[PDB]
């Protein structure tokens, strides 16, 4: 059920995602979740919710559901707060937003920097982001202090390619490894040789867009649909299980943390359910035989960036 991290902490395998869960309904989601068993939750700024993910958590403490020891809370430094100046209020804002002292895992959500103000998505009249003026070693640095003063036990990476992670990694002076490289994967994008890097160096990686993402705000019809793929629903059926159960323990044999999203109920339950079956040999190779190298998450706009991450191979 967890993955030990190079900080010496558990990490829980299976982790409920928050992306597009409006303040509406991530409260009750966030609830339902511990209640059947969740104990990991994967946060943003971002997302727009903490706020809401928090006061779910807060009720659950003070109910004696769980203690605060058994979560494990994971968020992300936005974008527009790489400056090494900026780095310890975005993380406190977070902390109070999600009514918390620590953060078990506080990740770079993505290793480009983007120019300081409100608006996450700073455009110019063009429609291209503006970057800011950062780089990924003092970003690093600065992450590295939120450790230092116990703001949270582990930090790590998202969405960094292979040369992107060396670079931390080779750092002189590095303080702290990055504990966990969070990516998109699914059987669409199986990231072959990024997972070979990344666990041959130590650093666990976390499955992000786990069901291809179908609710994106960018989905256009003609796109892949992985659970409406009838080749995948044939596997589960053989399972008697449900595609996406076939679709969240196929990276947990895959030795992944998964953070599959549901605002529905009866499907957080659902999703949880995949801890009494397994995937066989030749359904694991049928799954990684469908990578077709596809995208959920590469916005446009930020292609020209130079931190850009998905214009080398890995
Ligand atoms: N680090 C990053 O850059 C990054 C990027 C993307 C995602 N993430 C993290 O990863 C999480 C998961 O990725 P994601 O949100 O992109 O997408 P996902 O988990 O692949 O898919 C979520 C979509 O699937 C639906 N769904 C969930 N369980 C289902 C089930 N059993 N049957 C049918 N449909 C089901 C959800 O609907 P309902 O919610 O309406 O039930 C929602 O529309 C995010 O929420 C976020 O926490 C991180
Ligand atoms: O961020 C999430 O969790 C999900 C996520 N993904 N994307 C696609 C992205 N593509 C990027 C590419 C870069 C780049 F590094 F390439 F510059 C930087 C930042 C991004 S956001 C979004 O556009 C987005 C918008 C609001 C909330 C979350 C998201």
């Amino acid at each position: 059920s967890r993955i030990l991290l190079n900080n010496g902490a558990k990490m829980p395998i299976l982790g409920l995602g928050t992306w597009k869960s409006p303040p509406g309904q991530v409260t009750e989601a966030v609830k339902v979740a511990i209640d059947v068993g969740y104990r990991h939750i994967d946060c943003a700024h971002v997302y727009q919710n903490e706020n809401e993910v928090g006061v779910a958590i807060q009720e659950k403490l003070r109910e004696q559901v769980v203690k605060r020891e058994e979560l494990f809370i994971v968020s992300k430094l936005w974008c527009t707060y790489h400056e090494k100046g900026l780095v310890k209020g975005a993380c406190q804002k977070t902390l109070s937003d999600l009514k918390l002292d620590y953060l078990d895992l506080y990740l770079i959500h993505w290793p480009s920097g983007f120019k300081p103000g409100k608006e996450f998505f700073p455009l110019d009249e063009s429609g291209n982001v503006v970057p800011s003026d950062t780089n990924i070693l003092d970003t690093w640095a600065a992450m590295e202090e939120l450790v230092d003063e116990g703001l949270v036990k582990a930090i790590g990476i998202s969405n960094f390619n292979h040369l992107q992670v060396e670079m931390i990694l080779n750092k002189p002076g590095l303080k702290y490894k990055p504990a966990v490289n969070q990516i998109e994967c699914h059987p669409y994008l199986t990231q072959e040789k990024l997972i070979q890097y990344c666990q041959s160096k130590g650093i666990v990686v976390t499955a992000y867009s786990p069901l291809g993402s179908p609710d994106r705000p960018w989905a256009k019809p003609e796109d892949p649909s992985l659970l409406e793929d009838p080749r995948i629903k044939a596997i589960a059926a053989k399972h008697n299980k449900t595609t996406a159960q076939v679709l969240i323990r196929f990276p947990m044999q895959r030795n992944l943390v998964v953070i599959p999203k549901s605002v529905t109920p009866e499907r957080i339950a659902e999703n949880f359910k995949v801890f009494d079956f397994e995937l066989s040999s030749q359904d694991m190779t049928t799954l990684l035989s469908y990578n077709r190298n596809w995208r959920v998450c590469a916005l446009l706009s930020c292609t020209s960036h130079k931190d850009y991450p998905f214009h080398e191979e890995f």
